[PDB]
């Protein structure tokens, strides 16, 4: 089976930072496009960030200049560096493999709560 295991979330003040990680196994990580998604409570899933197999990246508008996606292929890890956090960023964050196909898979999630 594929496993995607996220961690690094927490409760943080606005303006703070977190670094999420996802540990991947059970598929060929280095040939997959990798994603961060989020689900704010009360809402559905939305995409946050995407990294292709050559390290090129795409971002949702509201996170540009704040969040950075990166991949460490040697260690099967996807990262989300989250700087300058906002209350509106409160959500469960999910790692996902090949969300636009083929064989999409989502992780278990890590909660980020941004509050003063």
């Amino acid at each position: 089976e594929v496993q995607l295991v996220e961690s690094g979330g927490g409760l943080v003040q606005p303006g703070g930072s977190l670094r999420l990680s996802c540990a991947a196994s059970g598929f060929t990580f280095s040939t997959s496009w990798m994603y961060w998604l989020r689900q704010a409570p009360g809402k559905g899933l939305e995409w946050v960030s995407v990294i292709n197999t050559d390290g090129g990246t795409y971002y949702a508008d509201s996170v540009k200049g704040r969040f950075t996606i990166s991949r460490d292929n040697s260690k099967n890890t996807l990262y989300l560096q989250m700087n300058s956090l906002r209350a509106e960023d409160t959500a469960v964050y999910y790692c996902a493999k090949d969300w636009g196909g083929p064989e999409p898979t989502r992780g278990q999630g890590t909660l980020v709560t941004v509050s003063s």
